[PDB]
């Protein structure tokens, strides 16, 4: 049998058939749940996976069983059988993409996974060419505001020559200048990249969003320093609709979250530099980035601007503070006119997202503590749906930091 | 093999040895996690009786004893003869500690060890059943100064029917479906007042009608009694600034109290033992009251607060449920009613987890559940990986009794 998966809100009852194709395999047992962990973890293997993907195109594009299926198929086998590897095609690697995006399971924004605009990037061969791609990346996801979905696919790994990687976790980061006490000026997340690109030569600065320049990496070869254009990256300055002191803060943040450190796979080939980018949850910035106590950790500061009693936790003064933040974000870029989408609309998207992957798939990977909002939660409709959480193949993963 | 888990806030690390002691098989496989879900032989007895009974002596020091040897033969001979056996008092104490201690969905564990048993084991007919229930109810209420609080009937045995509680708890307000097809009252419990309603309850017409009780002694059909209405502590909502919030005639009750799970101790199970604590404020003011599916009062005080519901960037949803969680705080404080707010009790849970990671190196902590429904990033325990396992003694679902 298939887990049986209800919405309590509405109440109704799916099943989960998709799971039961789960390749790949996590960190639950029988025996004890590890569904809360931030990170859980031969020409034969790579065939199948390879089978699998190549079978998975030809049923998006509804020729399963095709002429053209099966002389892809073999055409897959006897290059690997040749060559220990094989190439995608191009409108393969354009499904694979937007197949890793949907089965991304901590991913809320997966209603758009149609929509990604795919940079073939395979035949870069240096990290000067690696920065120019990279550029017209941000040029076209940002769209002066407006912003687009956009994966940018350098070449695979292959044996007998090093990876592409892009060192920075994002395109756009703020620097996190270790101050001597143990405290930091800027962004604690990225306190060791930023002394990374000091360590190869950038001259730093001491405001709390200095951009980080780009930490390239070609194929055997130490990593390349490039600045970013101040006139590429969009920034929003953040100021609150009524709380007109809250402009005196002087908080800013990025328009573009265009995460880099992760590997995208594809029927069994790696790609361990391909940058991905959407446009922002107002949570991810107001709430985390802004109020974590290890961000930017802003939350005392503003409920005693605002007035409030923070001596006890029962004046609610935490989430009195955290509410404006987030409404000082949406309204700042609105106001900039730089997309951003809000917990409730997010949340509301994905519930429609899950009920066409039901139709689609018979099923949907999600990761109910990653889908769920960091504030308000069971005001959204996703807290009072069960989830099945697994991994399917195109998939973003995880990797090794490259130092 | 045993489990590293990290605070990502603090950046500490422990590893989770008790989780090797999980008796149970809960609903994961390496293949999928199943982990939001909300519903996941006398030789077979007596293998687990003899586990609780090692458990009860190596907890008091005096294992491997005299005592321990002498109470493993008794219960053999007591199955034997009956096919079944009897806790002792001090037995049973422990076992209903420790089966709140291993809740992994409660947030109020820090305090485990201060737990009042009050044993109903030799209770017969439905009528003794409801003063067992008005004493716990007395007791547990203290006027106001609420104290945690168990009454264990008499265990489900061969050949002979089990005392059950129809109510799932003690307090419920009524829920009335209506011609509009709406609820009025609470639709959480529109089975039961139908129950109630069936059995001679002649209803009301309120939005907190206080429910019956529906008792079932063994084989006996259900017996329908009243609760005094001294009995039952109930909390007007006011809020601190917004003097029409008054006005809405919402209320909550002072004691919650459960009344339909299974405790499971030694391989014994008791299909009737109400628990009672005191409230988390986020379990009225944000799950019971504004729930879609419960009072789902939210757009109500959105209106109140002429906030601009049109649009959801607004966060006029988080700006109401902050303030009727303000007003849930500050009427039981004003009402001198027991309360918790989820700041305090997420901190509390986090002491709770270092005790038990020295106690008895882990906890099993249900993260979907353990985390509060508003501002979850903001308590520690948004912040720290958890581990989520079954052990006995414990508490458990069981099916409806009609
Ligand atoms: C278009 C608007 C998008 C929105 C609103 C959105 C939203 C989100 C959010 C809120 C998270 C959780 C992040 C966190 O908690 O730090 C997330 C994670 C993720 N997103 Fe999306 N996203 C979007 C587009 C995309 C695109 C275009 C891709 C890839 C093509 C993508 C792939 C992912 C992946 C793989 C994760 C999980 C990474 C991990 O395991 O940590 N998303 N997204
Ligand atoms: C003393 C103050 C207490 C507080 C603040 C507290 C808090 C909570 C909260 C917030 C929940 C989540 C329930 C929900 O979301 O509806 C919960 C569940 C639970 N509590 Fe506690 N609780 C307390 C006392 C107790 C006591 C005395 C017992 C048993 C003797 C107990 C056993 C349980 C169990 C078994 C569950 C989970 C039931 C399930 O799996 O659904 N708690 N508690
Ligand atoms: C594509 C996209 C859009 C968005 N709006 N947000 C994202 C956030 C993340 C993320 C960042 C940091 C971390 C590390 N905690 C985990 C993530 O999933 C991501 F990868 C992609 C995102
Ligand atoms: C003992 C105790 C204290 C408290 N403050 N709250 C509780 C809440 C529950 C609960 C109610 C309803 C449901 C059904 N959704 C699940 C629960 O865990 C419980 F059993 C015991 C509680
Ligand atoms: C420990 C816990 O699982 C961890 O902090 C997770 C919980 N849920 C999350 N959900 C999202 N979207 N993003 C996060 O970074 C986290 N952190
Ligand atoms: C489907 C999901 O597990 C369900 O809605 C859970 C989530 N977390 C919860 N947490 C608590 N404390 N109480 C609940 O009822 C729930 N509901
Ligand atoms: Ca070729
Ligand atoms: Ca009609
Ligand atoms: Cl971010
Ligand atoms: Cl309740
Ligand atoms: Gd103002
Ligand atoms: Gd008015
Ligand atoms: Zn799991």
């Amino acid at each position: 049998k298939f887990p049986r998966v209800k919405n309590w809100e509405v109440g109704s009852i799916t099943y989960d058939t998709l799971s039961a194709q789960a390749q790949q395999d996590g960190p639950c047992t029988p025996r004890r749940c590890l569904g809360s962990l931030v990170f859980p973890r031969a020409p034969e293997q790579l065939l199948s996976q390879a089978r699998d993907f190549i079978n998975q195109y030809y049923s998006s594009i509804k020729r399963s069983g095709s002429q053209a299926h099966e002389q892809r198929l073999q055409e897959v086998e006897a290059e690997v059988a040749a060559t220990g590897t094989y190439q995608l095609r191009e409108s393969e690697l354009v499904f694979g993409a937007k197949q890793a995006w949907r089965n991304a399971p901590r991913c809320v924004g997966r209603i758009q996974w149609g929509k990604l605009q795919v940079f073939d990037a395979r035949d870069c061969r240096s990290a000067q060419e690696m920065f120019t791609y990279i550029c017209n990346h941000i040029k076209y996801a940002t769209n002066r505001g407006n912003l687009r979905s956009a994966i940018t696919v350098f070449p695979q790994r292959c044996p007998g020559r090093g990876d592409f990687r892009i060192w920075n976790s994002q395109l756009v980061r703020y620097a996190g200048y270790r101050q001597q006490d143990g405290s930091v000026r800027g962004d604690p997340a990225n306190v060791e990249i930023t002394e990374l690109c000091i360590q190869h030569g950038w001259t730093p600065g001491n405001g709390r969003f200095d951009v980080l320049p780009l930490l390239l990496q070609a194929p055997d070869e130490p990593p390349e320093l490039f600045l970013l254009p101040p006139e590429l990256v969009l920034e929003v300055p953040l100021e609150h609709p009524t709380l007109e002191w809250f402009a005196a803060l002087g908080l800013r943040w990025y328009a573009l979250p265009a995460v880099s450190n992760m590997l995208l796979e594809i029927g069994g080939l790696e790609f361990p530099a391909a940058p991905f980018s959407g446009w922002y949850m107002s949570t991810e910035i107001g709430t985390r980035n802004l109020c974590d106590p290890h961000r930017y950790n802003i939350l005392e500061d503003v409920a005693v601007c605002m007035d409030l009693d923070t001596r006890t936790t029962s004046s609610l003064w935490k989430d009195k503070a955290a509410v404006e933040i987030n409404v000082a974000v949406l309204h700042s870029y609105q106001l900039a006119k730089v997309t951003i989408v809000d917990h409730h609309a997010a949340t509301a998207s994905f519930m429609k997202h899950l009920e066409n992957e039901q139709k689609a798939r018979g099923g949907c990977p999600a990761d109910w503590a990653w889908i769920v909002p960091p504030i308000s939660g069971s005001l959204t409709p996703v807290f009072h749906q069960e989830m099945v959480n697994y991994f399917l193949s195109p998939a973003f993963r995880y990797q090794p930091d490259p130092w």
